[PDB]
């Protein structure tokens, strides 16, 4: 069970509100559709990792998030070259329910001036990119040349 917090309840909402970038799971990949007739709204569920007792603390607080609709959540994968995101098949309420804080799916949450960032716990050095620039797919980046969006908020509701 959790220690003593006031944000244990799952907070589900969205991120499209940032720049009208709707997110759609398309052919096992999340892609932003900022201008498409075939768009589909989704939801983003965010919850703390109650089994943080065995996790790191120095680097920052690891938590988990997922899409609410087709049973899909963040998941680190590798293209046999470098790490990548795979939000397709994963459950968030399960990792919360059972003491299985799988770092490969957890992300350290941070903030830097009204902005929030999320770094891969199993593989630090990379940040999730919300893709609010042109309309790129949801991927992880380690360094960007002001071409992606790593620094942003969320529109999670409770």
């Amino acid at each position: 069970m959790e220690k003593a917090l006031k944000i244990d309840t799952p907070q589900q909402g969205s991120i499209q509100d940032i720049n009208h970038r709707v997110w759609v799971l398309q052919d096992q990949t999340l892609i932003a559709v900022p201008r498409k007739d075939r768009m589909s709204p989704v939801t983003i569920a965010l919850i703390s990792c109650r089994h943080v007792e065995t996790l790191e603390k120095d680097r920052g607080n690891p938590i988990y998030l997922g899409l609410n609709g087709l049973n899909l959540c963040l998941m680190c994968a590798k293209v046999g070259d470098q790490p990548t995101l795979q939000l397709k098949e994963k459950d968030i309420m399960d990792l919360y329910n059972q003491p299985e804080p799988v770092k490969s799916f957890l992300f350290y949450h941070s903030q830097s001036g009204r902005n929030s960032t999320f770094e891969s716990v199993a593989f630090p050095g990379w940040f999730i990119a919300v893709s609010s620039e042109g309309g790129c797919p949801l991927i992880l980046t380690q360094e960007l040349g002001k071409a992606n969006t790593t620094d942003f908020g969320l529109t999670m509701l409770f």
